[PDB]
This record gives structure tokens, C-alpha cells and sequence, in this order.
């Protein structure tokens, strides 16, 4: 009969409604702020959280999204907020990263020579970019050579495979040998 | 007989039930959201939250399903929401991939001539989505090579088991070579 | 004298005790709602938390299980929700899966057809379900073969350990060798 | 002069001292929780949050513990009742484990047979408890196999002892090895 | 038709909003905490949260950088507030470190001479500032020394790699050797 | 002009300033709760938070300590209550753990004899406690023998100083050899 | 019209507006308490939550620090007091930790003669603290001993590079040979 503890029982159980809520409607002001700004769009291969693909669409509770190999993945837009986004449509060229690992007594300058020769020779290579083909780091047991290129989104795969065939190819005809793991031993005869 | 020390230690009381209630909530209120939306539903094989299998069924409290070895498990719609989740039945087509580790001295232009033609052999491949065959890097002991096939979801396994099998076979026949780890030693008599 | 300095600090400490109490009205929320749902019951082999054993009784506050050492673990109710939970009795027919790795030289159809006959041998296997003995993969050493048996939870055990015994003493007897991990060397006198 | 501000004031301050005694309050409800359902009590060997030892005494707070080290450990309660906390005492009885590796020539049947007789011959084994010695698993160098022997709590680490010496003494009398790491290489004179 | 329900469900409705709110806000008061102390302004390379780039603009609910190979990556305010923030611009001159691994039996006096020459003979090295060339460590398989060299920060790669080749250029002159992982063996065939 | 949004505006400002004091008052509860249950006391050998060392004070707001190379370590006391402390001083008799490896054909009742020598010779062992030394472990290269010596907490580093000096000097003299880690090789020429 | 509505709704906001300040108000709460305890002062080489480095100043929201190498790092007050901070000037004196894996023939005493005599012959070192030199433990290739050597805080890292290059000239000279990682092989032709 007391209008107190009805009052009270009635606010406990509304903050327990808003509690119950909390993840949808979480999730649902994730969304409507995602799309209000759009950092990213539908149809374009973009990375959320960790795992990247193409985005199919996006909901008000969620995001569905396509990976290379077909897996159809729906990720919660509390994560999207929470985590990072990786954006490869923004632009239009990006870099490709060659580590190339050489043994010791190899010439040093030969190596630059022909590497630049072969990224000269490839057309779809953004000239206009830097062409860095420097000796990278002093492996424990080869010599690592960095290079970095600048290209296109859309053929940086086809370069990369084409220049990794070809590096291949010119390495293999002018004599420079890609060294296993080398190890040296020490016999002591008991 | 004060009228203000009970209100408070019922208002206590009441956000105290609240606390207590939360996991139930949180996760009847997960499920009901799953229903009403429903990203995936009963019979299909998916995975969620690292853990995969078919969902024989989804309940207001939790979600029940079964891993491929016959496993059972109930699985928090609270931790389903907060989860990711993936889908195999959504896409009909997916990609499986293939690293074949060869080497360095066995002819490159022979390997992808052979793998395309056993990816060709095969009818099961979708002839419509690429066939990628190419040089993917220059690993430590061989040289790795990547194909990338598309194919449909019910038939994967079976397509990606008798490809390897076949790729065994035609590689043992043609001569290429599957390299041990290679080690390389330097004695030192002392 | 004030009416509201008292019950301002009597509602901060009802609040205060409601956050004492946190862990075990949770808890025991927690335990009551497994309880009325029973996903699973006394007396079964689970897995909770990622510790599994089987449970002697469940408790409003906790639940007792025992490990198959013999540990007494009691688990709160709060993570046994907040995390996955296992299932072994619920389903009474399971899988066995054995990886077999041989040599590259072994042939591979003899070792198919060897494992199909072990396996028929075997009355405990259950024949409706399949019977998988396929080429899994090609390892750095070894190719291992995968095999999936399905049979009762009862008899997994023994079965999986019959089956290992039987496939050590047939390959031994068909000269099939399980091969240690294979390097290569290359000589280099200083 | 308003009396608004200052009971808003008042209840601020209020809660900001509740949150302040959160982690006491908290873990003094805990501690009173243990008490009263004292899953476990003063002076047996347990092993509670992943530190354990023989627990000296518990205290509203927090409890006291020492290693079997010697070392003094100070766990709060309310860490006690988040994690998992397990009894060695509770049960009478527990189950030790052997893996003992061999080589893979070395004959079956007859470890097998010189495990049991060893079992057989030791009287702290607790004769109705399974006395499973079979072979557990082929790996990369040695083939294992396990032993899982029931003895009572008090006893255990003599029994596992003597078990092992025991069995390094009958594998060296019996002509069975234990093999070092195999290892197989190939030449390459270049 | 009571006026207590409807407040406590309308106040319940408030709470669920702000709770809904809260990624949002807290977003954007830590990008208008970020821009209004400026730690770091847009065109500077800068690292946050384990991701390096160039701010290319800070907008109120997140930042977008662009990483060294053209990756476009949206961070939310709340990550840079949280987490620890790196700048390079800052400081224009800053210390590149090098780890060279020598022969156990090489010379000790003769490496830190030219060393010295080494880093006297580059101009873009700042003399006011320490050379540190001293023996670091004693390392499993070689011995290690360090160079600390301080350079302005626009051409401190280049300068690493030009010391890095010069350094690999006169140890191969003046007969110093980087050896390859040492490991020694004893002969105790049966 | 509204006595309401006032009102309200100004216990939103509160309970901010009461989430802005929220870890100093946590902090400072944390600290006067140690205080007045003294589980440790200023000058003490303890550990806590993963830290180890002795503390030169405790303050309200957080303690000071100093680490056995000289550090000097500001820990806060609510991450003290909040984790596990473990204190060295409360007990004056601590255990030290040896654990010794030796090849696989050394004697074995030998090397426990001579350990049983060494552990009885030295006198600031407590010789009421226990003093075991027994087999272990059957190790991949070595078995691993088990010694556990009691001693009083002042002089426990140099007790195990000298038992190890005293145990290599020991083994050498009697025969007993420290074994290299082991390895096996099979030759296959091609 | 209602005034109940509108209180409700300005109350929701005003909880949400404090939400939102959370963060910025929490780290500035944070770097009072510090400023007015002041643990450590701008100028002194200090470590925070695992960065080291000199802090330049510290600011009401967060501090600023340059690293050994010239990076400029800002760390929020709320990471510093929810993390460990230690400072290296308060201690004046500071100890260096030596760690020399050398042979097993090789003589025991005469090491620890040798390391005594370079420990003397130095002067920055603290005669009134102990000097300790003795066998730590026995490595899996190498036995290893310990030094612990006192010294001031500006001259510890020279005192530690000279010691170093000392003990690496002494023991060449004497004979003593820090050993490659051993390793034993056994022949098996089949
Ligand atoms: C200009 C830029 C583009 C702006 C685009 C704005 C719109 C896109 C972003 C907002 C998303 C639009 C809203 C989508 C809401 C879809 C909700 C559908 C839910 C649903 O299907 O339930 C119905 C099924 O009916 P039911 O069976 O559940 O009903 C049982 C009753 N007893
Ligand atoms: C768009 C179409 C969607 C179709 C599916 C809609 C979603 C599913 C339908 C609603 C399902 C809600 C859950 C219903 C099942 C609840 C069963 C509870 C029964 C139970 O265990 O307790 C009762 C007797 O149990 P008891 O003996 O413990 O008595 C209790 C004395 N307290
Ligand atoms: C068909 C389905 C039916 C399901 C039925 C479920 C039944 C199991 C779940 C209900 C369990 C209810 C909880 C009982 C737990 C035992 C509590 C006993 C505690 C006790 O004995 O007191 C002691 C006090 O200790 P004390 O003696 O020192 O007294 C000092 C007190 N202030
Ligand atoms: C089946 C029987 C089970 C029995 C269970 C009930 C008993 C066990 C649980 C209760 C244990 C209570 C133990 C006492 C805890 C509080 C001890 C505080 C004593 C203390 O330090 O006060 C003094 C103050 O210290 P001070 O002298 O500095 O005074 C400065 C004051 N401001
Ligand atoms: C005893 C030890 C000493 C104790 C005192 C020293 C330690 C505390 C020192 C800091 C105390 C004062 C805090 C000052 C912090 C800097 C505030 C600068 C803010 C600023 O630059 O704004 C300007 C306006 O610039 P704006 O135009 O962009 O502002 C647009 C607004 N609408
Ligand atoms: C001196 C210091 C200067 C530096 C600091 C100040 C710099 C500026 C700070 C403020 C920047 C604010 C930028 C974010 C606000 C952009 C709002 C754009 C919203 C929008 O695009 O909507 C349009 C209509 O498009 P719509 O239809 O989608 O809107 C649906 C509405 N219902
Ligand atoms: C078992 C026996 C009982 C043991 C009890 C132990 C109790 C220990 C005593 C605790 C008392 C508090 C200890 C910490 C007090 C530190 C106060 C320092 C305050 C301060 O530095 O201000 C002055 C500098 O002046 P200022 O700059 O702070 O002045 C304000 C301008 N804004």
C-alpha cells in the first residue's frame, strides 16, 4: 500500500531495462555514428578489428562484410568504434615492401644495380615515387636489401608477384645465391 | 519509524537486485536482438567467438550447438553479441588455398604450367572466378607458391583434399622435389 | 539535525553495500539461473571455464567438480555464464580424429587402403556415419594423414587407443616407417 | 545559503566516499561469503588464484597462506572468489600421471607387461582404481606412453617417486632405451 | 495514469540514452581535449597506439593518418587519450643505434678505431654530441658492439644506411668477419 | 531562472568530480586499509605486483620501496590490494629447490648418496625438516634429480651458493658428468 | 508542458555530459595528485609504465618525456598513478648485474679470482657495499656466475662498458674460453 517502495521496485527495475539494453543500444549509436560520418563506405576493401575484406553493407545494429576468400563475417559496430579502421580505397596508391636476403660475399653494388634496373623496367611503378633500394640489415645469416615501391591499389599484387618472379629469374641468371640458413661447427673428437 | 532510512535501504536494495540480474538480462536481452534480427539461424554451419559448428538451436539465454567432432556447446548470447560471428552457409561459393613449398632450384614457369593444368583438369573449380597460380614468396628452405581456387561451399573439402593428392601425385611424377629444411655447415677441425 | 546530510550518507552506504554484495548476489543470480535452465545436470563429464571434470553438485553460490585426477574444484557461477561451456554426455556419439604422419616415399594409396581395413576391422566403429582416411596435408618433415572415427562417448577411449596400438603394429609390419624430422646438410671444408 | 547545492554537494561526496571503500567493502563481503560457506578451511594443502600452499588462517579481509617453500602469501578475498579455487584435501584419493617415451623399435606388448607387473608389485596403489597402462601416442622422436595410477593424497609423491625409479631401474635391466632426440640428415658434398 | 511510473520509466529511458551516448561523447571530448592542447597538430609523423603515420587531418570524433606505405588509418580520439602518443617532429635531432656482432677472436681495440673513423668520416653526424662506439655485450654466438649517433631527424635513415654500408664495406676490407651462428659438436660414435 | 536544471546541472558536476577523485580516493582507501592491518611494515623483504624488494615506507597515497640493485620503485596501494603480496621476513625458515642434471648412464643411488654427504656436511641446514633428494624427472638429454634443504631466510642465497659450488666440485672429482644437451643423427648419403 | 519530462531528459544529459568529461577530468585529477605529492620531478631520468627517459616538464593532462634515443613521448597522468613508476636519481647508488657463462673444465677459483682482482683494481666502484663473485648456476652449455657490483648513478653505465671490455681482455689472456652452445651428436650409419 506504501507508494515508496513500489516507486523504488519500479526504478530498480527500470535502470535493470536500461542495463538489459545497454549492449543493443550501445551498438546502435555505434552505427548511427558511422554512418552519419562514413569513414567508410559499402563496395570498398577496407580492414575492421582485425580482419579486413570488402563491406557488403552496412546496419544500424551491425556491419556485414566479405573477406578475400568468401567468408561472410557480421561485426558488431561497438568493435568498429572500439578498434581501428584500415582504409584501402582512400588511397589511390600505396607502397609495396621487397625483403630480399642475400648471402654475405655477394657484391653489394651489383645487387642495387640490377634491382634498379628491374623496377626501372616495370612500367606500372609510380616514377614520380621514391625508388629506395638500400642494404636494409646485417642478418644473422644473410643481408637483408630493402626495397620500397609505390604503385597503384589496384595491380599492387600483379607488381608485387611480377617483380618477385623477376628478381627471382635475375638472380638465378646472374649468379647471386639466396643462402639457406648457414651454421658453422667445430669438431671435438672424444 | 523514520520513513527516509527505509526508502534508501530499499532504493539499496532494489539496485542491488538490478546488479544481480544483469548477466540474465544482458544476455536474454543479446538473444531476443539475435532473434528479431537474425544474422544466422538453426542448421547452418558457423562459427562464433573462435569456436565453430551447426546451431541446433538458439534460446532466450544462451545458444546451443554442436562442433564438427560432436561436441556440445551453449554459448552466452551476451558474449555471442559482444563476439564475432561468421557465416559458411551465407556465401554458396568460397576460395580455398594452397601452399606448395618447392625448391629453389626446380624450374618455376613448370610448376605453374602443371598446377594449372590439374586446377583445369578439375570440374568442381568455378571456371568463372580467377585462377591464381603464382610465385607467392622466397621462404627460408623453399620457395612457396600460392593458388587461390574458388569453389562451392558444400563440396571444399573434398575439392581441396583431392587437389593435394593430385599435386602429390603429379609432382612425384614430374621430378619436382618437396626440400627437407636445408641446413648449411662450415667444419672447423681444432 | 539536518533531514538531508543523514540521508544522503544513509544512501551512500546502502550503495555501498549494494556494491559489497555485488559478487555474491551475482554469483548467485548466476547459479539460480543455470539451475532453473539446467543446461547441464550432476553427475556428467563437462568442461566449464576450460577446466573439465565431472560435476558432483552445484551449489546457489558455486558449483563442485571434480577433475579426472581427482582435483576438487569449485567454480562461481558468474564466470561459469560469463565464459563457454562444454558438453559430453549430452551427446553420445563423438569423433576421434588421428593425424598419422609418414615418409614422402611411402606410397600413398597402400596407406589408405591399410587404415580403410584397420578401421572396418574395428565393430565399435559406427559404420552409418563416415569413415574419413584422406591425405591432410603435407608437413615440413612428413605428410600427415588425417582419419575421423565416429563412435560412442563410452568407448572413445579405448577405441582411439585400440586404433593407435593396431595402426603402430600394421605399419611396422608393412614396412610403412614413421620418419624422424628430416634436415639436409651441404658439406663446406675451410 | 541555498540548500540544493549543498545536498547535491553532500550526495556527490557521498558517493565519491562509497567508491572510495569499494575494494574493502568488496573484499570484506567476500572474505564473510568464504566464512560462511567455507568451501575450504584453515590447514589443508589447496591451491587458490594460482598460488599454492597449506593456508595458515583467513581473516575478513584478506587470508594468509604459505608456499610449501616457506614462502607467506596475501590473497584478498575478493581475488579468491573472482578466480578458480581448487581442494587437495577434499578428496582422500588422487590419480598420477606417467608418460614415459621410448623408441620406436623397441617392443610393444612388452613394456606394456613390465609397466603392470611394476604397478602390481607397488602396494600403495589403490588396487579397485583402473590401472591404465597403454600406449598414449607417437611423437616426433620417441613413442609415448601413459600411466594413470590411483593412491591415496598423503602418499602420492613417494608413490610417483618410487614409481619412476623404479622404472628407470626395470627399462635399464630390460635392455629398453630412452631415446635421445632423433635427428636424420643427408648430405650434400658441393 | 500515476506520475511516478512515468518519471521512472522516462529517467530509465534518459540513462539508456546516455549509456548509449557514451562511446560518442567520450570521443568527442577527448578530440576536443586533443585539439584544444595541440599535442600533436596535422602534417608531423607521429606514433599512437602502436600505428605510425603522418597526421593528415584530426576531425572531433577520430584522427586519420596516413602509415609510410600509403595506409589510410581512422583511430578514434578515445585510443590516443588512453593510450601513449610519440612524436617526431618535436625533436629535430635524434640517436640511431647500431648492434654489430663480431668473431669471438676478432680484434677489440682495432673494431672501435674504425668505428671511430667510421663515424668522424659522415658530416651529417653531430659532433657536439656523444659517439658512443664501446663494446655492448658478450652474446651467445659473437660479441656485440653498439653505435649511438645523434642526426637530425629528416636524414637520420639515410644516414643509418649509409653507416650501415660503409661499416659493412670496411669490415670486409680490413679482414673483420660477422660470423654465422657458432655451434660445436663432439664425435662419440658406437 | 528554473530551480530544476540548476539543480541538475550541478549534480552532474559532482558526480564528475566524484569519477575525477575516483582513483586518488581508491588509492588513498587502499593505503589507510594497509596501514591498519599491517600485513607488511616498513623495512621488510617483500614482493608484490610482480616487484620485489624492500620497503622503505608506506604513504597514504602510495608506498616506496627499493629494489636489490638500488631501484626505487612508487607503487600505488590500490594495485597492492587489488594484486597478490608476498612477504619474505614472516617466515624465518624458507626451502631452497635444486635441480640437478645428469646423464643417463650415471649411477643413481651414487649420486643420491653423495648429495645426502653433501646436504648432511653443511651445518646451516635444518635438519629437523625435511632433506630430500630423490629422482625426478627423466629428461629429453638428462634425468633431473630433486633436492629441497630448509634454511633460515638471513642465509639462504649463500647456503645455495655453496651446496652448488660444493656439488660441481663433488661430481667432478667423483665422476659424474653434467651432459651436453644429447642429439642423434643418421646418415644418408645420396 | 510537463515538468517531470524535462527534468528527466536535462538530468540524462547532464549524466552523459559528465561521461563524456570522464576522461579528460580523470587524467587531470591524476596529474594534480602528482604535482601536489610530486614523486618525481622534471629533469631526472625516470621510467612510467614502461618507457623510460628524462621527463621535460608535466602538465595538468598529461607529461611530457624524452627518451635515451631523442623521442618525445606524452603519457597521460591517469596511465602514470594506474601504472608502476620507478625513478633512477633518487637512489644515488645503483648496482650492476655481470652474468659470465664460461666453460665446465674450466677452474672454478680462478675465475673468481680473476673477477675479484678487476673488481679491485677498479675505483668507481663501491668498496663499502659487497662485491659479490660467485657461482650462479649451472646453464645447459655454459655455468654461469654472478657479479654484483655497486656503483654511483652517473658513472654506472661507463663502470659497466670498462668492466666488460676488462673481463673479455682478462680472460683471453688467462686461457679462460666463453663457450659456443654445445651439443652432442651420435653416429648412426644405416
Ligand atoms: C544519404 C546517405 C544514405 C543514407 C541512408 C539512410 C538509411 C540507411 C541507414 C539506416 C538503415 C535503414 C533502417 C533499416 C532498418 C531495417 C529494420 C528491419 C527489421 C525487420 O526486418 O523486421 C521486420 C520483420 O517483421 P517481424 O516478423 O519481425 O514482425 C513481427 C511482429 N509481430
Ligand atoms: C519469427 C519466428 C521465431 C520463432 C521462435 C521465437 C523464439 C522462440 C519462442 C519463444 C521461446 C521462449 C522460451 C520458451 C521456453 C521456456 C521453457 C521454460 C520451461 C521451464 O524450464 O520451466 C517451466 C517448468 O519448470 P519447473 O519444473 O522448474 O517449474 C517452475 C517452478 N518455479
Ligand atoms: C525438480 C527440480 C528441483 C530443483 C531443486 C533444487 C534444490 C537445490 C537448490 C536449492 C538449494 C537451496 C540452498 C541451500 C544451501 C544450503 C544452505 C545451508 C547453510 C547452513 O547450513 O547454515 C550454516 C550456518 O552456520 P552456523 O551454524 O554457524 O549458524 C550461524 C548463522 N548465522
Ligand atoms: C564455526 C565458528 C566460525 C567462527 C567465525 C567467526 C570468527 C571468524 C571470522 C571473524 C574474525 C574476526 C577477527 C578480527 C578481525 C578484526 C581484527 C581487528 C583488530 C585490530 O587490529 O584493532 C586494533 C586497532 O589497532 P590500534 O591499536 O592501532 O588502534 C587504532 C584504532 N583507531
Ligand atoms: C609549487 C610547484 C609549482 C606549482 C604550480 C606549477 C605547476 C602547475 C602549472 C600549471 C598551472 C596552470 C595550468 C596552465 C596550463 C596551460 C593552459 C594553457 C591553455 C592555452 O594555451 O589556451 C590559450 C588560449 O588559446 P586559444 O585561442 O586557442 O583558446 C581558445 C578558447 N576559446
Ligand atoms: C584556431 C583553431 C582552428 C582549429 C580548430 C577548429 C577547427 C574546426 C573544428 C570544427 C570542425 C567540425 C567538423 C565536423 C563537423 C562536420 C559536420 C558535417 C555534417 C554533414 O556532413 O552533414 C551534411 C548534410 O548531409 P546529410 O544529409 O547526410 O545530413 C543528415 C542530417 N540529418
Ligand atoms: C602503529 C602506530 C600508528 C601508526 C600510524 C601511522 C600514520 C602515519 C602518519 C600519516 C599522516 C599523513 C602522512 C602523509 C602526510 C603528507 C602531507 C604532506 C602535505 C604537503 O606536502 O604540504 C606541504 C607543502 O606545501 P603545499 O605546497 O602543499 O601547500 C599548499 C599550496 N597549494
Amino acid at each position: 500500500v506504501q507508494t515508496a517502495s513500489v516507486i523504488a521496485v519500479l526504478g530498480a527495475a527500470g535502470l535493470a531495462v536500461g542495463l538489459a539494453l545497454q549492449g543493443s543500444l550501445s551498438n546502435l549509436a555505434a552505427g548511427v555514428l558511422l554512418v552519419m560520418f562514413r569513414p567508410f563506405r559499402a563496395g570498398e576493401y577496407v580492414d575492421l578489428g582485425g580482419v579486413a575484406g570488402t563491406v557488403l553493407s552496412v546496419q544500424i545494429f551491425s556491419t556485414t562484410m566479405r573477406t578475400a576468400d568468401g567468408k561472410i563475417i557480421v561485426i558488431p559496430n561497438g568493435k568498429i568504434i572500439a578498434g581501428n579502421i584500415i582504409n584501402f580505397s582512400r588511397e589511390p596508391v600505396r607502397r609495396n615492401e621487397f625483403i630480399i636476403g642475400v648471402a654475405y660475399d655477394s657484391d653489394i653494388d651489383q645487387v642495387k644495380q640490377i634491382l634498379t634496373n628491374i623496377i626501372q623496367s616495370e612500367d606500372r611503378i609510380l616514377k614520380d615515387r621514391e625508388m629506395t633500394v638500400r642494404l636494409n640489415e646485417l642478418g644473422a645469416s644473410s643481408i637483408n636489401f630493402v626495397v620500397r615501391v609505390w604503385s597503384n591499389s589496384g595491380d599492387l599484387q600483379n607488381v608485387y608477384w611480377d617483380v618477385l618472379e623477376r628478381i627471382k629469374r635475375e638472380f638465378d641468371a646472374a649468379g647471386i645465391s639466396f643462402p639457406y640458413p648457414q651454421m658453422d661447427v667445430n669438431f671435438k673428437r672424444v
